[PDB]
C-alpha cells in the first residue's frame, strides 16, 4: 500500500524461502550466497525441507551473546543450487529501536502476509518460552502461531525475524550485519 509494504515486499519475493523442519513450515531468511536465518526453537538437523525439496543442511549454528545468553538465532549453510541476492547492506549495525515496521510472513498456512506492526523497541532482555534470550525488539500486534522467522523490515533495513508473542505483544530477534561478515 505505501514505501513499507514495498521494500518488504522486495525483500519476501527473492530473499525468503519455505524452511520444514519436524518442528513445523518457518518463514525462513535467506541473507547472501547459501546462507540463512531461521528462529533457533525451529531445531534445524542435517536435512532441511526448503519449498518442498529434501536439502542437506552444511552448517548451523545456534547464536548466544558473549555472556552466552541465548540470541534464539540459528544461522543454516544450505546444499543449495542456487544463491540469495546478497541484502547484508540493509542489516543494521547497532541495537537500536525502530518507526513504522512491517512483519512479513510466507508459509502454506499464511502466503503474502504482510501486518504493520507500528512503533519497534529495543526490549532487550526475554524470558522466551522459559529461555533467557537477549537482544530482542517488541512491537505491539498480537502475533499467532504460524509467525516465526517473519521478517521484520523498515524502509531501507532488515532488523530481525519474528520468535514469539503473549497475545498482545510480539518479539523479534535482532539481525546485525556483523552475524554475516565472511
Amino acid at each position: 500500500m505505501g514505501p513499507g509494504f514495498d521494500f518488504a515486499q522486495a525483500i519476501m519475493k527473492k530473499n525468503t524461502v519455505i524452511a520444514r523442519t519436524e518442528k513445523g513450515e518457518f518463514t525462513m531468511l535467506g541473507v547472501y550466497d547459501r546462507v540463512a536465518v531461521i528462529p533457533t526453537h525451529a531445531s534445524v538437523g542435517e536435512i532441511i525441507y526448503i519449498n518442498d525439496v529434501e536439502t542437506r543442511v552444511l552448517d548451523a549454528c545456534a547464536l548466544r551473546d558473549l555472556t552466552d545468553t541465548n540470541l534464539e538465532i540459528t544461522i543454516v549453510k544450505l546444499d543449495r543450487n542456487q544463491k540469495f541476492r546478497d541484502i547484508r547492506h540493509f542489516l543494521p549495525r547497532c541495537e537500536d529501536d525502530y518507526n513504522d515496521a512491517v512483519l512479513s510472513v510466507h508459509t502454506s498456512k499464511f502466503p503474502n502476509m504482510y501486518i504493520p506492526v507500528g512503533q519497534v523497541t529495543n526490549y532487550g532482555f526475554l524470558n522466551l518460552g522459559g529461555t533467557p534470550t537477549h537482544r530482542i525488539l517488541m512491537y505491539n500486534f498480537p502475533t499467532r502461531a504460524g509467525q516465526c522467522g517473519g521478517v521484520v523490515t523498515t524502509t531501507g533495513k532488515v532488523i530481525g525475524i519474528h520468535v514469539g508473542g503473549n497475545g498482545a505483544q510480539g518479539f523479534a530477534a535482532m539481525l546485525l550485519h556483523s552475524y554475516f561478515t565472511d
